């Protein structure tokens, strides 16, 4: 934790972690509008990262051969 910055712009950020989401989403599967802001703090990410995580997860219209769920 740390901030300040001048003329030269210190290391870059280290990589997002995508596990919050990874967990959650196998977990309940259901992504929340109340859920996204927490969950974003969690993977360091922004608001619309989350929100595009999860709609790209979420089975999309298309043909696939049958995935077994249950």
């Amino acid at each position: 934790g740390s901030s300040g910055s001048s003329g030269p712009l210190p290391i870059p950020p280290p990589p997002p972690d995508i596990q919050p989401l990874e967990r959650y989403w196998a977990a309940h599967q259901q992504l929340r509008e109340t859920d996204i802001p927490q969950l974003s703090q969690a993977s360091r990410l922004s608001t619309q990262q989350v929100l595009d995580w999860f709609d790209s997860r979420l089975p999309q219209p298309a043909e696939v051969s049958g995935p077994s769920s249950g």
